[PDB]
């Protein structure tokens, strides 16, 4: 009144009374009472807010004076809509507030008498934890009243007479009620059991008013959809329910996923629809997603799905292992034949183009192959694990580019790109056999290993050479001269095979050496622990990924539209490309 | 396993280190006159086993490679340990009893 | 009879028996029908031979393998045509062996089989 603060708290204790007769100086002096006296200078939060935010059990009657009083000064519709300013909220229109309190009694009576359903909380506390904001619910009053699990609520501001938010209505993100309804999804079975129930409730009622096409439909800014969203952002729960769907009211049956062709007696024959999970590289695909993506956290059991890891086998069986033997095959004869064509590789000195016999033709077929491969890799390599593929591919280029000129002393790439060729090689014997925790074993050994020891390889280099030109200027390794380059293969020699003279052929030195030799030995024993901790027998899952990773490989390889399709379905009722999976049950 | 993991290494780097070696040499370490690659399909039977390899100091992606051959090889040799303690099982005190009968 | 491939001699007896629903079965057994049908078909071969059920290629044995106690306890008890339990299959399974070529480790499917098992012997035993 007099001040801001005490029409603040008197509405927040929610005594009505002194509110009372406030409104003969609000016309008295004609002031709106949205105007600035109303509104603090940072938030600009307004009266219904803050007469919301201290909800007394339901029992905060100061709003419909508020509401009454608004009516008298002429000016309603910016009072209810009221949008906040600060950056830490924005737009938090009073429907916010209200919903938020988990109190509809309120909410439809601010509903009724006419608030912006379409309010967007556009604001830095509303994003998701991963960019500062505390709480993402779709930024919109009906997915708020949809992420909170508040099945009343969202009931009636869609069902209400008065104006109602539409279902689709999209946001900042496109994401609409489902996806986001999916950015809250959480593992925990409790925050599933909601989400899939309330999800289901949106789509059955979306369908019911729109029958021209379901909610899932829309694609948020990214393109993704709820399933592909759970599936984006690893969200299981809800995931391994939406592969699952199955609607029983004929009205709204179509937007299943789960039918049920058949049956003959305990044996069950779920005709599953994937025409998400593959689309034969028109459109991007939940399978492939699933599998090549990192961010992806539950990867291991999200494959487990009923119609993806029979889908991932069917391929298998069909044109995904066959088209693996014949690439091992040709592959390995392809690296033989680069192995064989170096070992023959025309000797003599300055091989520009000797190839004047039978068998040098022979050997100029094998450098053919090996260029025609090193360079066909290339178009695979740039059209997209391929790095040491792609450093095959310009190495073996770079080799017949020497040749091609006559130019000698560059057989050095040739034979570098040949163990490059094994080493890639490594990628296709993995598939087969449980292979592979040789690779796993070899990369993480790999970065490890190598500067620990160097580390202490040339710690003690200096180390040990310093004290040692105590006895020497620089004998037992250099007579004249100061180099340490022959104490460095000194200590290469002393763990691998030892017979190290050192200066015996003072005592310092004799105990230093000691050090390198007892750190060296327990720093091999602790790299040996290391390793054996590491193996965790492969966990029964890195195969199961990889292999995926591999079928997958070899689709996008050739032209899925081609006849590599997976199977069909019906026309219309329920021309969708289903794919059938069947399981026996005596329950 | 063992033998074909291996072998395949071991043929892998004899032609794969001799087609580098003849860079420096038209075949003198292994073998002074005559083009074979035997001796260094010996030589490396002995790098590993009991090291002592003369190699051509008795040009540097020659050290380069026979670098990756030893820690290749090791790995492997780490790989092999480490196959073999996960497949012991303990017998699973079920083995004996089905061979036992 | 069909005369699919994917299926074969399936006669309506197989088809009123499997959908668990004696009060027909009855009826069509009291009218007169074969009730030593041969299920010989492509669909009725184990799991492993391409077939997705295999129940003794028999009614008796199809009501027999899909836990219907009441149906095999009719079916042989009938006072019209019966099937005797001693008839062979293709593979000569007889109903015991077809019920335990449905058995499954699983403590549920055990339950059944054994306990209809035992209750197929004590009927054959006393006849
Ligand atoms: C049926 C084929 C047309 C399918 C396609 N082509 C090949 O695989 C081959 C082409 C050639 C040419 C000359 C010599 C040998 C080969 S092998 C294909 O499959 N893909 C295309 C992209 N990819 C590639 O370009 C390499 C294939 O060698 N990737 S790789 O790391 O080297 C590899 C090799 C074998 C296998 Cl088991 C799996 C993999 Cl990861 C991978 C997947």
């Amino acid at each position: 009144v007099f001040n801001r603060p005490i029409l603040f708290d008197i509405v927040s204790r929610g005594s009505t009374a002194d509110l009372d007769g406030l409104l003969s100086f609000l016309l008295t002096h004609k002031k709106r009472l949205t105007d600035e006296e109303f509104r603090e200078p940072s938030t600009g939060k307004t009266c219904l807010p803050k007469a919301l935010l201290n909800l007394s059990n339901g029992r905060n009657d100061t709003i419909p004076v508020l509401l009454d009083i608004a009516e008298r000064t002429g000016n309603m519709r910016e009072f209810i809509n009221s949008p906040f300013r600060d950056i830490y909220y924005r737009g938090q229109t009073s429907l916010h507030i209200a919903i938020e309190r988990r109190c509809k009694h309120y909410v439809e009576l601010l509903v009724a008498q006419g608030a912006d359903v379409h309010a967007q909380a556009r604001g830095r506390f509303f994003q998701p934890k991963d960019e500062g904001g505390y709480f993402y619910f779709g930024e919109l009053p009906l997915s708020l009243a949809a992420c909170t699990n508040q099945p009343h609520i969202v009931n009636y501001l869609t069902e209400n007479p008065h104006k109602k938010a539409d279902m689709r209505r999209q946001d900042s993100r496109g994401n609409t009620v489902l996806h986001a309804l999916v950015a809250i999804a959480d593992n925990t079975r409790e925050n599933t059991k909601f989400v899939t129930k309330m999800y289901d409730l949106l789509l059955l009622k979306c369908s019911r008013l729109f029958p021209d096409s379901n909610l899932e439909t829309v694609l948020n800014n990214d393109g993704l959809s709820p399933l592909m969203m759970a599936a984006k952002t690893g969200k299981i729960g809800v995931f391994q329910h939406i592969i699952r769907r199955e609607v029983t009211d004929e009205d709204t049956r179509h937007l299943s996923r789960k039918f049920k062709d058949w049956a003959y007696g305990p044996v069950y024959s779920s005709l599953y629809d994937l025409s998400s999970l593959d689309t034969c590289g028109e459109e991007v695909s939940v399978l492939e997603i699933l599998v090549y993506n990192s961010k992806i956290e539950n990867r291991h059991e999200m494959l487990a799905v009923e119609p993806i890891n029979e889908l991932l086998r069917d391929k298998w069986r069909k044109f995904g292992a066959v088209s693996f033997y014949i690439n091992v095959v040709s592959y390995l004869c392809a690296m033989v034949i680069f192995t064989l064509t170096a070992y023959y590789q025309p000797l003599e000195g300055t091989p520009p183009y000797p190839y004047r016999t039978t068998v040098d033709y022979l050997r100029l077929a094998g450098e053919v192959i090996t260029l025609f491969t090193g360079v066909l890799f290339f178009f695979t390599s740039i059209k997209d694990f391929q790095l040491l593929y792609f450093i095959y591919s310009v190495l073996v280029v770079v080799s017949a580019a020497l040749y091609l000129a006559g130019i000698e002393a560059y057989l050095a790439v040739m034979v570098f790109a040949l163990v490059l060729g094994w080493m890639n090689a490594l990628y296709f014997t993995r598939g087969l056999k449980l292979t592979g925790t040789y690779s796993i074993m070899i990369q993480k050994i790999l970065f490890k290993d190598l500067f620990r020891f160097l580390l202490v390889y040339l710690l003690f280099m200096i180390g040990y050479a310093s004290a040692l030109v105590t006895l020497l200027n620089p004998p037992a390794c250099r007579d004249s001269e100061t180099f340490s380059a022959f104490l460095l293969d000194l200590f290469k020699l002393t763990i691998g095979m030892g017979d190290l003279e050192m200066l015996s052929s003072i005592l310092l030195l004799v105990t230093y050496i000691i050090l390198t030799f007892v750190l060296l030995l327990n720093m091999l024993i602790a790299l040996m622990g290391e390793t054996v901790g590491q193996v965790s027998k492969e966990s029964k899952h890195i195969w199961k990924l990889q292999w995926a990773t591999t079928i997958l490989d070899i689709e996008r390889s050739f032209p899925v539209f081609l006849r590599k399709a997976f199977r069909s379905g019906e026309m219309v009722t329920v021309r969708r490309w289903c794919f059938r999976v069947d399981e026996v049950n005596w329950s």
